[PDB]
DNA sequence: CGTGGGCGGGAAAATCTCTAGCA
DNA sequence: ACTGCTAGAGATTTTCCCGCCCACG
DNA sequence: CGTGGGCGGGAAAATCTCTAGCA
DNA sequence: ACTGCTAGAGATTTTCCCGCCCACG
């Protein structure tokens, strides 16, 4: 348990795997894996600027009727909505619906007139959503958004005989693109990828919210065969018989009788 | 037959007395007293006292229409996580509810619906849409709204937060969207301190993890357990080992999930 | 106080949040 | 590919595929699935709505 | 003169119970 | 062949902490 | 050959609970 | 200065009795 930390350290020196691999493989607590991936030099990539809130917005006018299409670009999930009239209130209503279903963090769109209303500004102020206009987050999926729109138009050309109304065939088409399109690495249709991304993001932000209070705390400690109260070290894992800390650069374990935790 | 027992019966014909009254007044055992109480066809009581169990499976969704300020609101709730969704209906009819159900099926892995016996929830359009999407339909007791009460409690909560949120927005449905956003994300508690939006992730994540791991392990591990049952010496088998215990394994022979002790067991590799 | 308490107050102004949600999201 | 004999009648490149497939099955995957399928289950019993 | 351990006083956290309302 | 259920408030039990002081190194 | 005691199987009695109704 | 309450049904626990049989006098 405690003697696998150094062989995770040399593993991160040779191959630089992330905290999940060293946590699940070596059966470690994930805090020491995040500190191993933190203490490295060349493993310090960029920040957030990954994101589960990669959302593309695109309008189209099919059969003389407005269809507003949103894409969860981090997982490739895509849906749409038939809009009767081009105004900012309809876009704000659909944006608040998307915020109600999924945690929409950032939206990417163009500088269209319908998407630049102050009603959408008040809605995103009440929501707290970063907004982008014309700027792709990364230029790989930029054409893929349009190709998915053409794919959905091919699905519409499949299922226009499956329903009478436009929006009923639209809902059947997004149901088909949610489930009836397989492939990939492990046979995921469309929902398993996005629930995997959302679950991993929820778990890593729970780890961030857990660790953001521990770094405020202090652990004054002495050792066995020692009364010299060193510290204040940083807590990693509070245990019932052994507490894990780091004083300067070493992952140490201590008895709880030798420990003293400042509450702030 | 004692004459006081027949006169107890006539007393019940005149007054419909208690069993304890006939037991005390004529020195009777309680069995014949409860028999005389059960004898009168007018002496019928208030029924039995225990509540049933509403199903908790991830493929079930509850749906109901409610009314507020002269408008109709369609609510759907996942049973295991409590993830909610609500809209304002133009008119109470089966086609718009079928469109709502098609949106729900396109956004979520829905297997089986369960509503009450309303008029809009019994349309032919809903039947055709559930046949198109392959959704098993089900309805409850026609005069018991308690099996569907789990969505009514959430309607109460929804209108309570609507009371808190009506002043911020001009229209009703904007505040309705704000309220469903608040309940799906901002309200924490329940099982493990999460909102319903996290539990609806975790339930489906366990759904598309655990049974796939089970499908991966069921082709590899195949142990044949012969068991000598209790009160007998017959070594019966083979059975499929579900999981190896420490003093008692669990197996299934044909359909019986049995906890058979390992000393009364015999595990074969193939 | 803390700035997270003030932002939890803004959360209470916008959504009327639970006590446990503000305690978990801001370590209160 | 084209010299087939032995026990199962495979060639060399197919017998090594089947042998290392059985090897990676029986090496760590059984222990990995049995050490990951321990989970946390909340539940209730009959005639009582209190979950345990 | 230099330390340890139980106690008590207080915080605080997990559970019991119990109710309002869904027409 | 079907089925009452769920969010919140004191209240009560269970449990760390700290300081301290009385008992001990 | 002449008794005792626990057991177990059944009756039966005290309590838990819980429910629906008072518009 | 005021206040939810009460009759009935399984259900479950607690407790005599009887017969009996196996253990003893
Ligand atoms: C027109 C359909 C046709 C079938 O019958 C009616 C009547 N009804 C009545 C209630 C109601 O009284 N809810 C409060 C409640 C009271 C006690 C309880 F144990 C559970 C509870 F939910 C509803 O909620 C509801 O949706 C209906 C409904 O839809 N319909
Ligand atoms: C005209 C006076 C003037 C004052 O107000 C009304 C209305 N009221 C209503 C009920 C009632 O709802 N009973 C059912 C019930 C429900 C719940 C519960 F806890 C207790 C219960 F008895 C009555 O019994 C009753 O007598 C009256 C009455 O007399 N009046
Ligand atoms: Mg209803
Ligand atoms: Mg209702």
């Amino acid at each position: 348990f405690l003697d696998g930390i150094d062989k995770a350290q040399e593993e991160h020196e040779k191959y630089h795997s992330n905290w999940r691999a060293m946590a699940s493989d070596f059966n470690l607590p994930p805090v020491v894996a995040k500190e191993i991936v933190a203490s490295c030099d060349k493993c310090q990539l960029k920040g957030e600027a990954c994101s589960p809130g990669i959302w593309q917005l695109d309008c189209t006018h099919l059969e003389g009727k407005v269809i507003l299409v949103a894409v969860h670009v981090a997982s490739g999930y895509i849906e749409a909505e038939v809009i009767p009239a081009e105004t900012g209130q309809e876009t704000a209503y659909f944006l608040l619906k998307l915020a109600g279903r999924w945690p929409v963090k950032t939206v990417h769109t163009d500088n269209g007139s319908n998407f630049t209303s102050t009603t959408v500004k008040a809605a995103c102020w009440w929501a707290g959503i970063k907004q982008e206009f014309g700027i792709p987050y990364n230029p790989q999926s930029q054409g893929v958004i349009e190709s998915m729109n053409k794919e959905l138009k091919k699905i519409i050309g499949q299922v226009r005989d499956q329903a009478e109304h436009l929006k009923t065939a639209v809902q059947m088409a997004v149901f088909i693109h949610n489930f009836k399109r397989k492939g990939g690495i492990g046979g995921y249709s469309a929902g398993e990828r996005i629930v995997d991304i959302i679950a991993t993001d929820i778990q890593t932000k729970e780890l961030q919210k857990q660790i953001t209070k521990i770094q405020n705390f202090r652990v004054y400690y002495r050792d066995s065969r020692d009364p010299v109260w060193k510290g204040p070290a940083k807590l990693l894992w509070k245990g019932e018989g052994a507490v894990v800390i780091q004083d300067n650069s070493d992952i140490k374990v201590v008895p709880r009788r030798k420990a003293k935790i400042i509450r702030d």
